[PDB]
DNA sequence: AGCGTGGGCGT
DNA sequence: TACGCCCACGC
């Protein structure tokens, strides 16, 4: 499977979904359609723009279950929680 | 630590 | 196709 192959020369990436290839090809086109209004930096992806903006606002939605420490991203919290192991 | 950013995916 | 999650890697 993975019928959607990248057609850029030296690239061998292949994908299961059409939209995956369309997203991937932005690495080659350099297209960064999503701009931060605060610092004007451009981003390849809407979801990464959203987490980037928390760097300006200080928004930290994700609290550790053990100690309550807050993080901008779920994966930051995930990396953190395991420090509480023995 | 703080966070850029691609892949896989559900919707 | 978009939107926005988790996941993972990288610095
Ligand atoms: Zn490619
Ligand atoms: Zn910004
Ligand atoms: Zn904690």
């Amino acid at each position: 499977e993975r019928p959607y192959a990248c057609p850029v020369e030296s690239c061998d990436r292949r994908f299961s979904r059409s939209d995956e290839l369309t997203r991937h090809i932005r690495i080659h086109t350099g297209q960064k359609p999503f701009q931060c209004r605060i610092c004007m930096r451009n981003f390849s992806r809407s979801d990464h723009l959203t987490t980037h903006i928390r760097t300006h606002t200080g928004e930290k939605p994700f609290a550790c279950d053990i100690c309550g420490r807050k993080f901008a991203r779920s994966d930051e919290r995930k990396r953190h929680t395991k420090i509480h192991l023995r």
